[PDB]
């Protein structure tokens, strides 16, 4: 038996279901959310690490002759000096002055922790979220995992549940990212083309493959001074390890729903966008029919306290004359008021205590029993006043009930005003029909 | 120095683009694109493979007892009989009768060849697309490999290209698709959750590790005969043998551009649709100056015979008086008309050859040599008749021009005809200015 229902995307709220299939018992199913998912679409258009600029030794022939040559790999600066007189703890070499020559060179190497010292960037698509959903009623009580997709199925038992799509997609991705090391960051990254001198992305290779070592490092070179023998370059700092030196404002901490991230799969976890559908089927051996328990007759309730807003303050009572006891389901109808028990056994004296919470002033609930069911009012007058760390158990809407017990007196006053005017202006109407005659 | 140009996504078509920056002579680029590869995202919903039915030997027992186990294996039959009076070769066992028990299961298992024989499904997004194109100047001719993404370098040598995005991606793809064996098809499948059972993916098995075989496809076991020993399950034939049979209607043969698709990653290619834009930059020592043959004086064309719209019918005579004989760039202005000579050696006497295309019968091209330009006009008139089996090499515009030598004729009717009855609105206005006196 198919039957579509809300759920609002919360983790940790208990949320309830009845079941309104006449020829049976009414029932209703506890519906948990525990630890949603979700995991998005990476790319991998380049990674970056640090660097090392390698320089052999140079080479110095005592001819004056020049040898100029240059090599395929990457950043070379194929330079040559002459006249150079170079010195050594042997007081000097060779004797050959101002008729001399080097040729020094260098280039750039990844670092030799490349494979574990890297930051990876990542574009972003749409994306799938994964649930684990604790679903409960009458002798049922498990869990089970699904995509809560525009359409999947669950299985969880003789019965069947099928999940819609998802609202909105408030996701905190955006475009393109990067993740270093168990953190991520909305970083708009240069591209593989080019590459600023410093900032970041100094190197630009793709996987650890080891082909194609862009570079923008723009090494320079200059004649080396008379005392001795050097490489003399200029080489700018790496831009990774200044990127590692500022990194500030990790994105874990700038979720908009408090949507905790882990990195591993590179998902979000446990953040309450949206509300999801959902469609259940049943089989109707499931549960006894109508024959066990009718407990209704005439039906009255007592109202105690409310002293609400926290986990549950609404304390109420129900009387009823009652046949042989059995299992009976309760609920209430309005959003407005949500009471925290399934179906409850019932003894035969007849009065059962339940608990429910509401932010409304003068809640206006439905109580309904499994085959009978009634309104009952409130004066749910204490204000509580705390600052608690636990969950709410209600809907954020809070409005009094226009019927009520405490603004009546408002609605009535502006009544009679309005109704003053309205008898006046009926004989008005009266006076001016006679006297046009 | 930057510039920009489009490129009509049509391959094997060679392209040539301008450079006419001042302090320079003119210099001209020789574009070629060699198959183009759209590559699609994939996501790997679920797998597809045969199902073989595993049914143990039956269980025999002379005491009349039953013993009815449950498992977690797919799609359990726990069913045993009684009264069976099993026969062998030796004519039967044991002696009694109408007590007696018949023990009979079986379950499903997924297929030997899974690792080989398996069909894959697959959801489609934005996909990305590479493309390899050659770029040709004075005494330099080389390929490239570039992802044609929003942005993104080349560096084929002194000068720089970026090209950029696709306009729209009509990608062929949509949604949901299967690979199977070299070939694909945009047939929607069930999902993951639940399957009809026997039409298509009966057995919807997750990534080949064989975890959670869900199974749909109805097994059914009956009351063995009384003659010899049975096992009588009821089966289904394997939709997977009987849509590799049907089949049908290979995707291969649908492409709405002609676009050949490869398996190995997934991707289209040799396929033209939209165009492609693109800037560059150039250094300014990869060319000549303006002070290198200057020869142009005075220029004007002529033409002998202009068979047109195979591949090149358009024999041109330029001729004109020059300087000291070198090399210059020779291009057209408008794309009515279109040519394949690059840069081409100029001799003293200044008789030159060209070869152009067109589809209009009077062309308005307006030819360019690297100093002069100066209007060309032909009668194309005569076609040709043959269904060639080569490529078209020039734009699609076919359209007379506004002067042209064929048309001329009604434009002069049409002028002619305007004219009466225009002399004839300023013969009334001079009668109406007369006759309101
Ligand atoms: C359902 O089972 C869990 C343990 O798996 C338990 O904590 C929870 O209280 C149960 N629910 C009910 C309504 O008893
Ligand atoms: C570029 O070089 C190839 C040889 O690999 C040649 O076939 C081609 O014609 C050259 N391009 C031009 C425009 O001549």
């Amino acid at each position: 038996y198919e039957h579509t229902a809300t759920i609002p995307n919360v983790v940790g709220f208990p949320y309830k279901a009845h079941i309104e299939r006449n020829g049976f018992s009414p029932m209703t199913l506890q519906l948990e959310v525990l630890g949603t998912s979700l995991e998005p679409t990476l790319n991998l258009e380049y990674i970056t690490c640090e660097y090392k600029t390698v320089v052999p030794s140079p080479y110095i022939k005592c001819c004056g002759t020049s040898e100029c040559r240059s090599m395929e790999r990457p950043d070379y600066q194929c330079q040559v000096y002459t006249g150079v007189y170079p010195f050594m703890w042997g007081g000097a070499y060779c004797f050959c002055d101002t008729e001399n020559t080097q040729l020094s060179e260098a280039y750039v190497d990844r670092s030799d922790v490349c494979k574990h010292d890297h930051a990876a960037a990542y574009k972003a698509h749409t994306a799938a979220m994964k649930a684990t959903i604790r679903i409960s009623y009458g002798n049922l009580n498990q869990t089970t995992t699904a995509f809560v997709n525009g359409e999947h199925t669950v299985t969880v038992g003789g019965s069947r549940f099928t999940f819609g799509p998802i609202s909105t997609a408030w996701t905190p991705f955006d475009n393109k990212i990067v993740v270093y090391k168990n953190d991520v960051y909305n970083l708009d990254f240069p591209p593989y083309g080019s590459g600023q001198p410093g900032r970041f992305g100094d190197i630009q290779s793709r996987t650890v493959e080891s082909k194609d070592l862009y570079a923008n490092t723009a090494l320079k070179l200059s004649r080396p001074s008379s005392g001795t023998v050097h490489v003399p370059y200029t080489q700018t700092p790496s831009g990774f390890k200044y990127w590692i030196k500022e990194r500030g404002t990790s994105l874990n901490d700038k979720a908009p729903f408090g949507c905790v991230i882990k990195t591993n799969p590179v998902r979000a976890e446990n953040c309450a966008v949206g509300n999801i559908p959902v469609s259940m089927d049943i089989p109707d051996s499931a549960f006894t029919r109508v024959i066990d328990a009718p407990a209704v007759t005439n039906l009255e309730c007592q109202v105690a306290v409310c002293t609400h807003s926290s986990d549950f303050g609404g304390i109420a009572t129900l009387t009823f004359k009652t046949d042989k006891p059995g299992k009976c389901a309760v609920h209430s109808h309005s959003n407005v008021a949500t009471i925290q028990e399934a179906a409850v056994d019932i003894k035969t004296d007849g009065k059962i205590t339940l608990h429910f919470s509401t932010a409304s002033a003068s809640p206006a609930f439905k109580v309904s029993v499994c085959s009978a069911k009634t309104t009952c009012m409130a004066a749910c007058e204490p204000p509580k006043d705390h600052i608690v760390p636990y969950g709410a158990s209600h809907n954020n809407q809070v409005f009094p009930d226009m019927s009520g017990t405490a603004m009546t007196w408002v609605q009535r006053v502006a009544g009679g005003f309005g109704g003053l005017t309205l008898a006046a202006v009926a004989v008005l109407i009266l006076v001016t029909c006679v006297t046009m005659r």
